[PDB]
């Protein structure tokens, strides 16, 4: 017959917005899947809102599209939002459902329309998503939001990566024997064929491939993007939890402690960079207490240094050192999300996201503080005389012999000695200096 397209999509939004109705809406026509066109479409599913959230940062690869539903009365609320912005960050395209039209009026609907449409303008890559008022359990308008499935996935660049190494984390996993066990997952990277030999992970043991259940199907081979069941020998279901990942023997997966990220921010005005902070970080499917130092890093002409931000965000880099307190599994390059999940659900919890550069310590990468005080030059008959870059003569006498430079005027000096008890300095520089000049003390800190 014809070739099939296997398609995840997933469904956010708000708890009593429409998901789970919506959902049964679509599967009508664990594993629940349904067909359109070519499209063998299964959902991306979990009970809710920080599910949904692990769902993402893990299987953001091989998620093709999203629907992010919001009731047409009441609008967006707070975990529309978040939902909103990690889409956004993993580049996942969206349609946005309007659910529950048949409860609210068309000037009600309209309004939540335009409010959304607002919303979607604030985003960098789903800047315009089409929008859909319908009713689950009217009918309205859910022919309409098939065809949309189908025009955004025609358009949308679906990439499996089959090339590389076979890569899988396991959703649930449930035994049947001591010689046996079955896990769920979708397959991110890679191909698996009936009778391989694979490794679970983190506690690395070595299995084999007995069988692959796809679509209520068995299959001899399975390929990255499908959602498959599969049954293999040598691990009991109780040392397989949330966090473990089924990947063959070339893998590039890692048990890391220390993470080096390449972060962009989400709102930056929600933003803050006071260094050593205390955040949740998103790697894989796990959710990780950690501590993070942010950075840029600068060419000097000779060398690259690592410097603690300059707390200025413009220019966009914001590698962030990462330490985290449990292990995770991290291949470099995956997408990671920094949230504060601490924080009650009634405000927007994701404070940026990453791509993983490097796995190294802070003590490595030999962090520095860029070094800035600022003085005045003072002049009277005779004598110069530069103030303010020291409080007192102990901390003056500690500076002397520095490189100075004038603000503005090309020009540079060295400071030789101290003047008086209140912290005075004195400097030879260039000629042609001038009383209120401006003094920039300029060197380079062992940061932390």
């Amino acid at each position: 017959h014809m070739d099939f397209k296997n398609i995840n999509l997933g469904i956010f939004g708000h708890i009593d917005h429409g998901k789970t109705t919506l959902s049964k809406v679509l599967t009508e026509i664990g594993f629940s899947a349904f067909k359109l066109e070519n499209y063998r479409i299964t959902l991306v599913d979990a009970p809710g809102h920080a599910d949904l959230i692990r769902a993402v940062v893990s299987a953001a690869d091989i998620i093709d599209l999203a629907l992010i539903v919001v009731d047409a009365k009441e609008g967006p609320k707070t975990q529309t939002g978040e939902h909103m912005l990690i889409l956004d960050h993993f580049n996942i395209p969206i349609i946005v459902v309007i659910t529950k039209s048949d409860n609210a009026g068309t000037e009600e609907i309209k309004r939540t329309e335009m409010i959304m449409k607002s919303i979607l303008q604030s985003t960098h890559n789903l800047k315009n998503s089409s929008i859909i008022p319908i009713s689950a359990k009217t009918g309205f308008g859910v022919d309409e939001l098939k065809n949309l499935i189908i025009t955004t996935l025609n358009n949308a660049e679906i990439i499996r990566n089959t090339e590389s190494y076979f890569k899988m984390p396991l959703d649930h996993a449930f035994p049947i024997k001591g010689a046996g066990t079955v896990v769920t997952g979708t397959i991110n990277k890679g191909i698996v064929k009936v009778g391989d030999e694979l490794k679970v992970l983190p506690i690395n043991m070595s299995t084999k491939v007995r069988s692959i259940q796809y679509f209520k199907e068995s299959v001899m081979e399975a390929k990255a993007g499908d959602r498959v069941g599969m049954a293999i020998q040598g691990v009991d279901a109780k040392q397989i939890y949330r966090g473990c990942i089924l990947t063959s023997k070339d893998t590039k997966l890692q048990t890391v402690d220390k993470i080096v990220a390449k972060i962009k921010i989400s709102d930056i005005f929600k933003y803050n960079l006071t260094p050593k902070m205390k955040v949740h970080l998103n790697v894989g499917m796990l959710i990780v207490p950690a501590v993070a130092v942010p950075f840029k890093k600068v060419t000097f002409g000779k060398t690259e240094e690592n410097i603690i931000l300059n707390e200025v965000i413009s220019g966009n880099e914001c590698y962030c050192a990462f330490e985290l307190e449990e292990k995770v599994l991290a291949e470099v390059g995956d997408r990671v999300l920094i949230t504060r999940l601490d924080l009650p659900p009634t405000t927007l919890r994701i404070c940026g996201h990453g791509l993983i550069e490097e796995f190294k310590p802070i003590k490595d990468l030999n962090i520095k503080k860029e070094v800035l005080r600022e003085g005045k030059v003072k002049i009277d008959k005779g004598r110069t005389v530069i103030d303010g870059l020291a409080q007192s003569k102990v901390a003056a006498e500690k500076l002397i012999g520095e490189e100075i430079s004038i603000e503005g005027k090309d020009i540079v000096g060295k400071i030789k000695g101290t003047f008086g008890t209140k912290g005075l300095l004195t400097a030879e520089f260039s000629g042609n200096v001038e009383n209120r000049d401006k003094v920039i003390l300029n060197r380079l800190r062992r940061w932390g």
